[PDB]
């Protein structure tokens, strides 16, 4: 049990095998969920489940530099249930932070912020009550 929002610490930044945990529950009638890995004020990978965009779930994932946020990435699968517990694994390889949910890959998004090692804090937020959040490396 963790107060959301809630920010983990990414000690020097991520770096390729660092793989980071998040368990929680989706709240009932959740409405968005956000994981945001922040380097300062910009936002390396905002990963972003909305549960009633139009009737649609979808997630949608973007990059936030100088407050301006950039071309979205969408893909049309949706792993997560209101009510349900979940598990969202992030893992950090060289091109790209490699999500999976509940163990089954979901998406890949590829580095628009080079320097790995200033991405030094992961904001998690919205619907959910929070578990935990950890990392290791792999
Ligand atoms: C298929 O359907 C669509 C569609 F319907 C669209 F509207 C769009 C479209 O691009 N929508 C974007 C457009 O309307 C843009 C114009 O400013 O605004 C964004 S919304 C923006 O999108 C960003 C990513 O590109 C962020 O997700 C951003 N959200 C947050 O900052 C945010 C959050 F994600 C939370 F979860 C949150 O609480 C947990 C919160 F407080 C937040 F402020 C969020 O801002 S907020 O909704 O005002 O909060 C739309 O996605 C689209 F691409 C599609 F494909």
């Amino acid at each position: 049990a963790l107060i959301v929002p809630y920010n983990l610490p990414l000690p020097g930044g991520v770096v390729p095998r660092m793989l980071i945990t998040i368990l929680g529950t989706v709240k009932p009638n959740a409405n968005r969920i956000a994981l945001d890995f922040q380097r300062g004020n910009d936002v390396a990978f905002h990963f972003n489940p909305r549960f009633n965009e139009n009737n649609r779930r979808v997630i949608v994932c973007n990059t936030k530099l100088d407050n301006n946020w950039g071309r979205e990435e969408r893909q049309s699968v949706f792993p997560f249930e209101s009510g349900k517990p979940f598990k969202i694994q992030v893992l950090v390889e060289p091109d790209h932070f490699k999500v999976a949910v509940n163990d089954a890959h979901l998406l890949q998004y590829n580095h628009r912020v080079k320097k790995l090692n200033e991405i030094s804090k992961l904001g998690i937020s919205g619907d959910i009550d929070l578990t935990s959040a950890s990392y290791t490396m792999i």
